[PDB]
Order: structure tokens, then C-alpha cells, then sequence
């Protein structure tokens, strides 16, 4: 549950996402791939990158990261009313792609830590508790669908 100042921030912070969504989405991705290895080995197109050159080179990941920020988007501008939207990919992750939660809270301060990357002492205290709120939300409503689903 986020307040109005809240999600201002929110959204405020999301328009520096949306100036380069394919870049700052290969960032997400490469992140997430070199942090969290076994992440990689959940996306059968992404498994035969080996090195972070390759991954940086790639530009099917760097499609997949307009594909997966340009859907974060559409749930935050819910503004939490996003039922319809978390729906199937709550499901799809739970049941075809088989991503546990902690792959979600992995992926999530990866957000985090690229917006201090690439927007450094311009991603303020007050906007990185806002978007954490935020992404702590999304995650929790998918979890209550991964626990209808029995997934872990
Ligand atoms: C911010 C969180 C994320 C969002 C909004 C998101 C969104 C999406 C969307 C829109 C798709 C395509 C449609 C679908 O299959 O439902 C997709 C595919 C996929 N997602 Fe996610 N995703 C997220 C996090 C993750 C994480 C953490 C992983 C794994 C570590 C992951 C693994 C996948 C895989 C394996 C595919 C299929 C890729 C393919 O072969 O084309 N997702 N995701």
C-alpha cells in the first residue's frame, strides 16, 4: 500500500526508465545474469551466453528487457490496481517458466542497484523507498497467486 506522494515518486522515477527502456532493461538483465548465475539457466535463449561481453553484445537480451520492463510499466501506472495485469504473469512464471520468488526479490533490487548506476545522486532517498514499496507490492501479489498455485 503506497500513498499518493508515494506513487508520484514512483512514476517520477519511471520516466527515466521510459527515456531508454532498452537500455536500462539490458542492464536489469545483465545484473540479474551475472549476480544471480542460475538465473540464466531458466531462459532456454539466453543459456549459451557465457561471458558479460556476450551478453552486452546480445540484442535479443537486450529485446527481452523491453519485453520485461515495458510489462513492469503497465503494472506500476495501476498505481496498485493491477490485478488484471499481474493475473498472467503470476501465472505464466508459476507454471511454465517455474521462477521461484527469490528469483522476483533478485530481480527486483537489481532494479534498484541500476538506477543507482546509471542515474548516480539523482535516484533520491525518498525515490529508492518509494520504488522499493512499489516493486515489494508487485512481488507480494504474485506470491499470494504462487501460494493459490501451491508453486515454490
Ligand atoms: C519485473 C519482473 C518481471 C516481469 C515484469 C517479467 C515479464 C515477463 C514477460 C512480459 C514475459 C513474456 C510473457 C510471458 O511469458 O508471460 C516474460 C517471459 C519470461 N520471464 Fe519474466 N518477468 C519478470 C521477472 C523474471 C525473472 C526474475 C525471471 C527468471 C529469473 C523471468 C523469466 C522469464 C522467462 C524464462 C521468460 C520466457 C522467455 C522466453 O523464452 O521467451 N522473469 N517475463
Amino acid at each position: 500500500g503506497l500513498s499518493d506522494g508515494e506513487w508520484q515518486q514512483v512514476l517520477n522515477v519511471w520516466g527515466k526508465v521510459e527515456a531508454d527502456i532498452a537500455g536500462h532493461g539490458q542492464e536489469v538483465l545483465i545484473r540479474l545474469f551475472t549476480g544471480h548465475p542460475e538465473t540464466l539457466e531458466k531462459f532456454d535463449k539466453f543459456k549459451h551466453l557465457k561471458t558479460e561481453a556476450e551478453m552486452k553484445a546480445s540484442e535479443d537480451l537486450k529485446k527481452h528487457g523491453t519485453v520485461v520492463l515495458t510489462a513492469l510499466g503497465g503494472i506500476l501506472k495501476k498505481k496498485g490496481h493491477h490485478e488484471a495485469e499481474l493475473k498472467p504473469l503470476a501465472q505464466s512464471h508459476a507454471t511454465k517458466h517455474k521462477i521461484p520468488i527469490k528469483y522476483l526479490e533478485f530481480i527486483s533490487d537489481a532494479i534498484i542497484h541500476v538506477l543507482h548506476s546509471k542515474h548516480p545522486g539523482d535516484f533520491g532517498a525518498d525515490a529508492q523507498g518509494a520504488m522499493t514499496k512499489a516493486l515489494e507490492l508487485f512481488r507480494n501479489d504474485i506470491a499470494a497467486k504462487y501460494k493459490e498455485l501451491g508453486f515454490q
